Formats: C-alpha cells, structure tokens, sequence
C-alpha cells in the first residue's frame, strides 16, 4: 500500500497539529473531566486498590503474594518517559497504553499491571482516566507497604490515540550506540531532546552503558538522563533507592523464550504481550528485564535495607539464568526471601546501576547521608515522587481532588494568589488608551505579548503569561525576545501600572502580566484600525506577576525559543529544516494548521519579527492588520529563488522586470510551496477573505493570550 | 524519526477514519458551500474563464493562443482516478491539488494549468471551490472552441488533505507490469479495485501496453480500465475522440531535461513542478509526456477531424524527439498547424491508443459510425463529458445552480419525485406500532434496515436506503442480504404499507424506503425497551421507491457487499484481513472510529449477522440493546485462541474451567486486541456507559439511515 511519506520521505508532515480530533474521541465535545473527577468518590477507588495490591491473579501471579513493586515500576514508567526539552512523555496523558510505548521493551509485562486494573477501571468509568489511575495506583502500592506518600492530584484527561513524538532514528529495538543512527556522538552526549540512552528505555541500561558493567560510568549516564528529566542528584538517588526497596526484577531463563510485545502478538493475545515459553511463563518463571535481583529483606514493606545492604557488602560481578550483567554480595548469608517458594532464600543483589549510587563520588555522599538519616531519605523520595508524577501537570490551578498537597514547590512555577478586586470593561479601556498615548508602537506591543505568551507548550502545560516571568532572569534576556527592546517596553508599562494602581480605591491593582497581555491587545486593536477595520479583542485579566525567588531559572531555560517561525528566528543552524520547527513549535502552543497559517501571516505584517526583519513582510503597510502576507505570497507575478550568500534565504522578484520585491526565508515560502499550506494560504488570501482573516487572527491572539489560564478553565 | 508504522508495518490503521476533521478546516464550522455557491454568478465567473482561454501568460505560453486543450486536459484528469468498484478518485473533491496526485507523472504540467486558475479563484473566494472550479474551466474550454455541453452542475465542498486510497503498491512511478510488486496476474487481470496500468497513469500507457505499440492489445487496456471508470464501448470512443479533438502533447526534447514533480521541488518553486532544462523550458519547447502529437487541423475549435485524419490516412510507426513510439500519416501533405511557429506545419499524427480506436473490431464499429455521423458524436461526447465529470457527485438533489441537466439519466440511480403529503410523527409512532404487530422480530427489522441503508458510499455518494432497491434486482439476490428472509420480511412491510396507504383522506401515503427505514427505527426501539429503556428512535420521512427500469443492473453490482464485518460477514476469502475490511467499510459509511466501534457492538447484539452466526454475538440477551458485546468481550476471566478447523475463527473460554462461553472472528476480536479500538471498547464496557452506549449506538443508526439524505441538506 504505497503511501505520500513513501514517494516523499521528507515533506513535512502536518498530521501532527490535528491529532486529538473530537472525531477519534469517544466522549462527548461537552465531556468536562474535571468535572467528572470532581464527583469521583476517590476513598473508595483507593480502598478497591488496596484490596488489588494482594488478590493475586492466576494468569500473573503476585510476586511474594502483593503486586506493589509492579504497580510502583508501572507507575514510575508511566512517568519517567518525560523531556524537558520539549516537555513531552511523561504520564500526563496516559500514552502508556498506546502505541509505542505499550511495546517498549522497558515496559515489558506493564500490560500485565494495567490489565489488573481493569476491572477497578470498568467500575468508576470515565469519573477516573486510565492516566490518573496509573499514578493512583502507585501511590496507593507505596501506602500499602508502608510509604507515607506527600499526595496526589487528579486532572489527567485520557488521550485516544498515540502522540507522535521523537523518541530517536534507531530502527532496532534497544541499540547499541554508535549505529547508523546514532544518538551519541562526541563524549557521550545524547541528542536533544532524547532523555534515554537506548531506543526504548526509560532511562538508562540497568547492566550499564551499552552493557558494561561499570558503575561509575554508568552514574554519569543516570546523571545526564535524569536532569533531562528535571531531576537533581538529590532527587535521583532517593528516587532509585526508594524505588528498589520493593519488589524484584525478573530474569528467571533465557530471554529467547519471550515472544512478541503486545503491537506485534496475535490477535487472541487480546492487547497482551511477551508471553513466555520458559517454564510456567510467569510467576517464579518471569522473565522481564533478564535481571534476576531482588535488593531487600522485605520487598513488600519500606524499610531501610537497600543503603544497608548496598554499602554493608561488598559486590562481585555474576550473570543471571539469562545471561545479564548483575551484583552480588560477597560471602553473603541468604537473607532475601523468595517470591514463591517459604524454602529458598537468595544472597542479597544489586544492578549495577544500584551500584552507582556508592561508587559515583556525587552520589556516595548523598547515599551516606540517607542512610545515617533514613528520616531524611523518606521525605526527600516522597518529595521527588510527587514531583516524578505531577511534573507534566502544568499550573497547579489543574489539580484535582482532596489530596493535593498545600505545599507549593518551586517547581510548579507558582504563580501568587490574586488578593484584590480585578480590572473591569471600563479600566480596560482606560489603560488601552494609556498604553497607546505613551507612544509605544503596534510593532512593540505585539511583539512584546507573543514573547511573553508563546512560551507556553501544552505538552507539560509549562509557560505562558501568568507570572510576567519575562522581566525575571533568564527571559528577559533571551534573544528571541530582543532584550535592549523589551527592556524599553517593560520600563514604560511598569510606569503605566504604577500610576493606576496609585490612582486606585479599595485595593484595586492591574498585575504586570495582565498589562503586557493587555498592552499586545491594544497593539492588535491599533493595527486593526491602521488597516480601516473597527476591532475589539478580547481581554480576561486575572494573571498575577511571580518573584524571581519563584522562578527556578535553570529550570526555565529548557523553554527558551532557539526557533520561533512566528518571529522568523532562528538562533543556529540545525539539522532539521526551518518550516519543521515551526511546526513543531505549533503543536507545543496546541495550533491547528490553519490557525498557525493565521497567525504567522498576521504576525509578519505587525512587525513582530525578531531584529525587525524585512524577511516575510509582504506589505507595504506595515503595523496594519491585514491579509497582505498571502496575497503577496500567492502573487505569480513573483519569482522566488534561493540566494547566492544564504540558501535559506529568498528574493521574490518581478517576473517581468527582475526588481526585488521581497526577501523571504523557508519559513515564509514554505506556505505557497506546501500543496496544505497552500491550500491554506489561499483561502486568506481571496478577494473576499479580508474580513475572516482578521477575524480568525484576532481568535488566535486571543487563544494564544488564554493558553496558561487554568484558573478560567 | 522512527514512527509506529516503521515498527509494527502490518498494524491496523485507524487513521484513514479520522480524516477530514475540524482541526485541518480554515472555513467556520458553519459553513455551507451549496449556500455559497448559490450566490455565484456563474456567468461572470464563466466571461472570466472564456477570457483567460485566449490571455498567454509567458511562464507557460499557451500553444495555439489558446489554453483550452490543456483545461480540457486538466479536467479529463480531475475526473479520471474514478474507480467503480470503491467509488473513491474523480473530481468531487478537487484531489488533484494535492499528493500523491498533483505529482503523479500523468498529471504533469496540470500545476501550470491550476496555477492559471488562481487569479479567478481568488476573485470569488469561497463562492467557487477548486473542485468545482476544475470541471467549470474545462467546459468553458469547450464551450469557447464551439463545443456544446450538456450541462454543468456545481456542488464539490473543497477538501483540506489528501485522502488515503490505495493507488497499487509498487514503489516505482510508472513501473511495467510483472515486477515483485505487480498489479497484475493471470492474462493481463488488473487487480481491485485499481483502474489504471501502471502507477501513476491514468488509465493507460499511451504508447502501448508497457510500452509495446500494438494498437490491438492497447484497446484491451482501454476497454478494460474505462470499463472500470464505469465507461462502455460507446462513451470510451466518444470521450477519446472528443477530447483529442483539442490541442497537442509535449514531448519537445528528451525527458531527462525534466526535473522534480512538485512534491520533491525546491521551496522557491512555489508548489511548481517539472521544471525543463531543455531550451526555453516552455511552451514551443514543452516536455510533458514526452510524445509529440498534434491530431487536428484546428486544436483550437471543435471538428471532426479526428476521425477524418484516422480513417484518411494509413500510419507509420516513428519516435518523437523524446524517443516515444507514436505515428504518423507518411502520405499527408503539412496540413497541421505549428503551436508557436506561423510557417511551419505538421503531418497528421497519432497516438498507438487512438489507433486502438481504428483497429479494435469493436471499436472501429462505432467510429465509423462517428466519423460517417459527427452530430451522433457530439451528443455521444456531450453525454459521456457530463457523466465523468459528474458521476462520483451523488444523487441529483446535491446538484447546483443553472446549468444542471433536466434530463434524468439512468447512471445517476435515480429517485422519483415525491407528489404527496408526508408522514408525520403521529403516523410514524401508528405504523411502528404496526410493525412491532406483526411479528416480525427485532433481528429481522434491524437486519433488513441495515441491509438497505449501508449500501451507502461516501467515496461516491452512491447507495442507501433512498428508492427501496433493496426489493429490486440485483439487491434482492445478494447473498449478504439473505434472499429468502430478506423476501419474507418485505412481503409484510408491504402489506402494513398498502393497508396504511388504502386508509388515508387527502393522498398522503408512505413509501417502502421509508417504510423499511422505520421499521428498522421500530426494531431498535423494541431492543432498548427489551433491555429496560424507553427510547425514541429519530426519522425523517420523504425517501421515494424506485422502478426496476429506473435501476441499471450492471452498474449496482459494484455496490454488493463482498465483506461487511458489521454483519460478520465474508463471501470468500481475501488476502486482506477481515479487520482492514472493517475498517474500510467504516471509511466508506463515514464512520469514525468510536461510531464504528459503538454501531458494531450493539449490532451484533442485536442479531444483524448474516446466517444468524453466533460469532460475536457476546450476550445471553439477544435483541435487547445493551453493552453486553463490550462487558463480556473485555472480560480477563475468558481465554481465547484460534480454532484447528479455522484459524479466523476463536473459542472464548472459561479460564478456570475450560467451559466454552462464546466464539468469534478476527471483526470482533479486533476490539479486545488493537490498542486503539481497545480503548474505545472500554469506554462502552464501563460500569457507567449503559446509557451513553444506548444514545451513541442511536445517534450512528439514525446518521446511517440517512447517509444519501441530500434533499434534507
Ligand atoms: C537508574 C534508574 C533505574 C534503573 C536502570 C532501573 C531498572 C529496573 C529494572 C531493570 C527492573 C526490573 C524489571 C523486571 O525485570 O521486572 C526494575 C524494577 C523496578 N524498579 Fe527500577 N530502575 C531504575 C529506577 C527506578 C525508579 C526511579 C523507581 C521508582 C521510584 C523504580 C522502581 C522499581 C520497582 C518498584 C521495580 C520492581 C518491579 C516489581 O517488583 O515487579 N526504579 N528497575
Ligand atoms: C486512452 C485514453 C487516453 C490516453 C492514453 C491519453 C493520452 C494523452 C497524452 C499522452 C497526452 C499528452 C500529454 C502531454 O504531453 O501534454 C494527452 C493530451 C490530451 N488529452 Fe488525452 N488520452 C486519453 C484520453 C483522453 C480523454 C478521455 C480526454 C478528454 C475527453 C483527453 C483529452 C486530452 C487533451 C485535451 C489533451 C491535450 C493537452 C493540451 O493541449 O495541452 N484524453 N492525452
Ligand atoms: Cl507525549
Ligand atoms: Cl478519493
Ligand atoms: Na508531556
Ligand atoms: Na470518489
């Protein structure tokens, strides 16, 4: 069946920015989670997991009669999929159960764990989502044996089909490094915006890098992966250790006895995988990882034996029934109970990537310091679990249920409760009017609200407006946001807002990030009128302005712009092609195709471009809203080529008289040359398109503006 | 980037099914294209296009002075992916603008043709969709070269992305026949549902059958595909003829001077493609197929030359400057006109496909006839013109604007005029009150209903339950029909309707489309109530009852269903898995991915299987309308695997005790093992989904009975 990514393997692909169509969702266009969630009686789901935790089933029987240690790993892969380059992976949409991740071979017998939770799924049906219940259910295996976790949010909406992220070129399940495609190069640094060593690994090789089995060398692919997953040595060592206090690996023979992952199994599998030929194929025959450890005296109960035994022993290297890299303690008594048999008992064990946690000299000395303070241990692991599983969630006005914690962490880039009476219709008008007395231009407005706006990604649901986070370290000194400049605009709002507020009754205050979407509002409204055209945009105020004691900033500079097609910016050179980042960037801020079209061409002819470039600015009324970009770019009467100095770089000229009419990049031209885009182009730029085109750009800016406000949602 | 279809090639694809979404849409959700058109003036929009045909742009200068061949070129192929046996390809979505089309080697050059189409376009906006615009360009083509038509209808909604059809699965644009990706077998059998030769023609190569020049052979080709485009002898030599009439090839210089097809272009080509490095590139030196052939003494008006030039001379095989096997009259003095040059002229020529037209017994026949009667040719082209351009537009009542034939044709399938008062809900509710009476059974109902109305395509707007041919030949003897109950069940409707229309006052009377659509209604009414619910059941009176001699045989047969999982049903056996065919008869109906997943649960329920199978049939209330097919497909307590006897067919039994409970086929196990559909079933197999599954399994019965519903649009 031969298909358009065959003929043409590398035109850019679209499909992207409308996946998660009310057409593949079952639930209704009005269905509202939130809402639902809100009725769940959540004491009663988790006292029905409670019961779970040790009703073993016989096709998958509970390892020492309890299922916690799957359920945490289950859990704990549900969200350790998560970049922070882009914000993707992670357990905010519950992709576990699609396509590719239900097949990954670090997610082995998972479909196991989710498949024991149907029947609690069935029971509360939509009042709890598959994503929720996944991290529910970790939480509540870790109160089982004993764990008093630091809370838990709902919120988490069930997606319906797979996301298309890049997970890595390699075409062979786990490679090696240093293939035809690679994700190493140099000394040892991993591709942006991978976070795992091997195609289809959450982290790391549990044997070590590449399957050596060198600890030390290991602890620096844990600590590289890890802070692409916002974690710290801190949080890493009591997220690793925390996590082997429970459970076991499995490895029990030979890894050739598993058979297809659950994508590739027949159809009688029913949704199920890796079936074993090896003994009973399951139970005290599991075969998952090939490992065969388990790390303490009692794998179903907290306890403070995984420090004790990682540094009261000294480890041998040893193979497991299946052939795998994996620690044992020297001159050991067999201590470490077995899963299924009262008569066996087994020396302790470790990974080598356990093993790390001693040998790295980072991590030996936080290790030490938990295990002669386990109090500081628990705290620190419950701490950095919460974390593990909230950290795609976005603005903590998402959380749901009774059992969020009141804490506010610095991580959740908090934004301050708002304590006083907003802005109403009639102030908004009177600071519009302000804003466009003070002599600031549409070019500046604008462009200073997309800086603030766009950085929002609906992949973690990080960024955005609220906080007026673009005067703090380090946005305010981002390129793409042109700081000489914005320090300009920002001097002059600030001296707006200070002059209101001054002015005011009863406490009533305008925020700085209110005033900045406020102020981008009025430059639309201006350019609207430039152009002849009567607009009034639309304006929720309620956004409140964040310290920089607030605001992390190491952690902020993963949302740092190094290509924003809505400004032409570009910061290098990349390997992948310009118009590809833009629609990349298009999907973080959650734009369809046309709704990226709209604004992109209405952005040009504001002067929204970085450095005040001339590229894409097919008018000659700029900071007037109209339709010139498409009609321009769609004008045959033009001829377009590549430059001499730059091929990323376009003259449009007159076809008849060869003098240069316009200047263009690929991102630019990219929308009369993709037969979609173009499509797209020419239904803005038709004769009768002026009005829906400014239409359609001002419900843009708008949804653009709204991205972050979970406090209206 | 490696994608879920790279790792697991052979999966299921659902994606096909949520195309066409608002997501990828620039127009409101509101809008209405027949509205827009209706407000056209057609006739300004005509004067434009009558003077482009004669204004030569210098990028592609038009031979002759005059573009009209190349529009009637460009519309021919428009029109001419129609494929009878899916209905999918033709003109009535404006495909052509996009991939894989608007870069197969066919359609080269078309790009400069639709490029010529944007400044018209653009004048009247959303008033003129391309697709429409396609058709209306290539009659006025005609109509300036003094041609008469027969009639155009407007109506084709512009669409925003390409479809998913399958065009073959060779790798290689225009690969001969025999290679390991062949769409041919046995003695030169093309494979369904394809109408084309080789990847990328048309229909078929004109230089003979993989290149073999043999008029004889080439007219088996082209009888083989028109006849697969729904074209007889008769339209096939009129259509050819006809449009030969017009214009000239391109083959100037050889086909290595000719660069990338659109899709492969550089940015800076602005979605052109076919770029020429021989001389000019354009117009006198023109490379589009490579041949070079002229066929009339005035490309640019209407004649009968044609013919007159095919029976006059006696042809010569020779090669054109491009190397292509084409012919030429030896004999003929220079009659034929130069398309740029005003002293040089041309020996008549030919193409080995309109020698076919000569040297084909039966095709010489009706030439002759033809060329002895060009008035009878007129007519006979007129005639075919309309009915390719117009024959995957569906039933008359989507027609519009002034210019639409009152002639009804019997290709069209038409639907007699209603002349009498309608039902109204008081006599919907007496005669399913009348039907339940009977006796007739919920399963007989709701098969029979099913059975008239999922004949429907959407590919060509054929089919439904619209004019009662469920009781006429071919339909009545479908085996998926099942011809003897399907008899018994019609003969009672019929006596419920004679009785209700013998007892009216004022003429209102109710048809058996209608009839047979509302007591399919009842049924399903019965089976809720069966199942504890009252439910009324949506109908919108107004179908008609067609005649036999209203009803071309030949041409329903393409409507039988061969497989239709929703009735577990498979004539024969197919090299395509019976849950692709699923999925495409959902595409066909319509249907999304939950609507196909909601109607197929509560049909098997319901007793719609042919034959009465128990495959799927996961209740132990048959024809009570519940989820039970979910519940019970979704249950872990049962085991499945495939049966010794049929490897398509599965026993589900008791795990604990081997106790047979159900069996099933790949159609209904789908459900329980794709990741995707799994999901959907789980929200129907919720604890909470009784009514949601209730009023979903309604809202998709009622969309597909009235699916060829377009005079309620
Ligand atoms: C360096 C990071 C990590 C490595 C390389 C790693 C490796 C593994 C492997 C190979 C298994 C065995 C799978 C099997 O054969 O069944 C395992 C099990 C498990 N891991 Fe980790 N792990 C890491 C971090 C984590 C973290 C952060 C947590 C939780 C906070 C976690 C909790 C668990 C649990 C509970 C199990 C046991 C499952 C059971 O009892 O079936 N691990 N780990
Ligand atoms: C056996 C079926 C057919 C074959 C193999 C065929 C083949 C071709 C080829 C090879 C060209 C030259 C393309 C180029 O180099 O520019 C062409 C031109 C054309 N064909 Fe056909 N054709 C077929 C049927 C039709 C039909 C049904 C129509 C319309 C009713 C049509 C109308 C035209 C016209 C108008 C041109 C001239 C283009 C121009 O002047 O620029 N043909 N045909
Ligand atoms: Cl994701
Ligand atoms: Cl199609
Ligand atoms: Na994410
Ligand atoms: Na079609």
């Amino acid at each position: 069946g031969t298909s358009n990514r065959d003929w043409w393997p590398n035109q850019l692909d679209l499909s992207i920015l409308h996946r998660h169509s009310s057409l593949s969702d079952p639930m209704g266009k009005d269905f509202n989670y939130a809402q639902a969630f809100e009725k769940l009686d959540l004491a009663a789901v988790k006292r029905d997991l409670h019961a779970l935790m040790t009703t073993s089933q016989d096709w998958w029987p509970a390892d020492f009669g309890h299922y916690g240690g799957l359920f945490i790993r289950m859990a704990w892969h549900s969200a350790g999929t998560y970049r922070t380059a882009d914000g993707r992976g992670g357990a905010g949409e519950g992709q576990q159960r699609f396509a590719p991740l239900n097949s990954w071979p670090d997610n082995a017998n998972l479909d196991k764990a989710r498949r024991l939770l149907w029947p609690i799924k069935q029971k509360y049906g939509r009042a709890i989502s598959w994503a929720d219940l996944l991290i529910l259910t970790g939480n509540v295996a870790l109160e089982s044996m004993g764990f008093k976790t630091f809370g838990f949010a709902g919120g988490r909406a069930d997606t319906w089909e797979p996301e298309d992220v890049y997970w890595g070129s390699e075409k062979i399940w786990l490679e090696l490094s240093g293939g035809p495609n690679s994700r190493y190069s140099g000394d040892r640094q991993l591709e942006n915006p991978l976070a795992a060593v091997q195609m289809g690994l959450i982290y790391v090789n549990p044997e070590g890098p590449d399957g050596n089995p060198d600890p030390v060398a290991a602890a620096r692919d844990i600590r590289d992966t890890f802070a692409r997953m916002a974690m710290n040595d801190e949080e890493t060592v009591a997220l690793i250790a925390g996590g082997h206090t429970f459970g076991k690996t499995h490895g029990a023979g030979p890894a050739s006895n598993v058979g297809a992952e659950p994508e590739a199994a027949g159809i009688e599998a029913q949704g199920l995988g890796w079936k074993s030929a090896y003994r009973t194929g399951k139970g005290a025959d599991a075969i998952t990882s090939g490992l065969e450890v388990t790390w303490t005296t009692t794998p179903t109960q907290w306890s403070h034996n995984f420090f004790e035994n990682l540094f009261g022993y000294e480890w041998e290297l040893t193979k497991s029934p299946a052939g795998a890299h994996q620690w044992v303690a020297k001159g050991a008594d067999a201590v470490i109970p077995d899963a299924f048999d009262p008569s066996k008992k087994h020396r302790p064990t470790m990974l080598t990537t356990d093993l790390s946690l001693r040998f790295d000299p980072a991590y030996e000395k936080i290790s030490r310091r938990f295990h002669e303070n386990p109090e500081q241990f628990a705290d620190a692991f419950a701490r950095a679990w919460f974390k593990l599983t909230h950290r795609d969630m976005g603005p903590r006005a998402r959380y749901l249920g009774p059992e969020v914690p009141a804490e506010v962490l610095l991580w959740q880039d908090p934004i301050p409760a708002v304590d006083h009476p907003l802005i109403d219709a009639a102030d908004a008008a009177e600071l519009k009017a302000k804003v466009l007395a003070s002599g600031l231009t549409v070019s500046q407005l604008v462009s200073t609200a997309w800086a603030a706006a766009s950085t929002f990604r609906g992949s973690d649901k990080r960024g955005g407006a609220n906080g007026a986070r673009i005067r703090l370290a380090p946005q305010k000194d981002w390129e793409a946001n042109q700081p000489e400049q914005l320090a300009a605009v920002l001097e002059t709002l600030e001296a707006i807002r200070t002059a209101f507020n001054g002015a005011q009754r009863g406490g009533k205050q305008v925020s700085l990030a209110d005033l900045i979407v406020l102020a981008g509002c009025a430059g639309v409204e201006q350019a609207a009128k430039n152009a002849g055209h009567a607009v009034t945009v639309p304006f929720a105020p309620g956004r409140a302005d964040a310290s920089q004691e607030q605001t992390d900033v190491e952690s902020m500079a993963v949302l740092e712009p190094v290509a924003d097609g809505f400004r032409n910016y570009l910061k290098g050179k990349y390997r992948v092609p310009a118009e590809v980042l833009l629609v990349d960037k298009a999907q973080l801020l959650t734009l369809s195709a046309p709704e990226m079209t709209v604004l992109l061409g209405g952005l040009r002819v504001l002067g929204a471009n970085v450095g005040q470039s001339r590229h894409g600015v097919f008018t000659a009324r700029e900071q007037a809203l109209t339709n010139d970009f498409f009609v321009n770019l769609l004008d045959m009467g033009t001829e377009w080529k590549p430059t001499a100095a730059d091929a990323d770089v376009f003259e449009g000229r007159d076809r008849a008289t060869g003098e240069l009419k316009w200047t263009g990049t690929r991102v630019d031209l990219v929308f009369g040359s993709h037969s979609q885009l173009r499509a797209l182009a020419e239904v803005y730029g038709s004769a009768d398109a002026q009005e829906k085109f400014v239409r359609d750009f001002v419900a843009v800016w708008n949804k653009v503006m709204n991205l972050d406000r979970f406090d209206l949602a």
